[PDB]
């Protein structure tokens, strides 16, 4: 008898459909608790005491986890982020000098606070010229209404709730092509994997195998009725929404999940990290980070 916790969160993506389903439970015999964390940070923490065995990251809380000596490892990406993640502000703010003097809300340490940075650097903008706060996605759902917020970096569903009514300014795709790219990739516990390795590994083949037929035919996936209603449900966005949501990022195959996670991965952790640090986020980092990344469950 396994118990495993797993530590969820909100993208709207294919493999959401093998956790409607229940696949991984099915396939691998443990009784799974799937557990919504509204940001990578609090998983950072639930994996550090324990209480979290199997976590879904974005690539800026795991260079942080990894920079702390947190005992996980990458086994599996979830995404390539793109445009599912982005920039939203009131529809006054037209250009990114109207930034100057702004509160943009970003939860701590997120890809999307990642991606703020590096976003202002790349327009010139100093960190300080911006008033950055730090918010959870359902507070920043919240201050948004009420005006609280000029703007959010964020994902679904607080992206597309903020985009009913505000513009976005940039995105992760556009993030990515200068010179800053963000992923999502699960993480396990040194401990789990080494006592339950075949579980490990139905993880890992559960997603895969759910995000293969959405790689081989987007629009045939996307038509499939069930396959819309499974993410609009996990995600907490409207139907309407799901095919531009996933769309919004790319996804790998099991040959390229291999090639990934034998140096790209890596390097990526790397540049990560430094970056954090030189914004002041991370105290300490390392010039490799190859025992967080692995490509033996795959």
């Amino acid at each position: 008898m396994v118990n495993v916790t797993v530590a969820y969160q909100t993208s709207a993506e294919p493999a959401k459909v093998a956790q409607a389903d229940n696949t991984f439970a099915k396939e691998s015999g443990a009784t799974v608790d799937w557990r919504k964390f509204d940001s990578g940070a609090s998983i950072v923490r639930a994996l550090a005491s324990g209480d979290v065995q199997i976590g879904n990251l974005g690539s800026s809380p795991l260079a942080v986890a990894a920079s702390q000596q947190v005992p996980i490892e990458v086994f599996l990406l979830a995404s390539k982020l793109g445009n599912s993640e982005a920039l939203v502000v009131k529809k006054t703010i037209s250009k990114p000098e109207d930034l100057i003097g702004k509160r943009i809300a970003v939860p701590f340490i997120s890809t999307t606070h990642y991606s703020l940075l590096a976003a202002l650097k790349h327009w010139g903008i100093k960190p300080g010229q911006v008033e950055i706060v730090n918010l959870q996605p359902p507070a920043i759902i919240a201050a948004w209404q009420r005006g609280d917020i000029d703007g959010a970096y964020v994902w679904a569903p607080a992206v597309n709730a903020l985009e009913k009514d505000g513009k976005v300014l940039t995105d992760s795709e556009q993030v990515g092509q200068w010179g800053a790219p963000t992923l999502d990739v699960w993480v396990v516990r040194k401990d789990f994997a080494e006592k339950h390795p075949e579980v490990v590994k139905a993880f890992a083949k559960s997603a895969i195998d759910a995000q293969q037929p959405y790689i081989a035919n987007p629009d045939v996936w996307l038509k499939q009725p069930e396959n819309i209603s499974k993410l609009a449900r996990l995600s907490g966005v409207p139907e309407g929404d799901v095919p531009g949501l996933v769309k919004g990022n790319t996804y790998l195959t099991p040959q390229q999940q291999t090639a990934e996670l034998t140096g790209p991965v890596n390097k990526a952790i790397i540049d990560t990290a430094q970056f954090l640090k030189e914004q002041g986020k991370v105290p300490a980092v390392a010039n490799d980070y190859s025992q967080y990344v692995t490509s033996r469950f795959v």
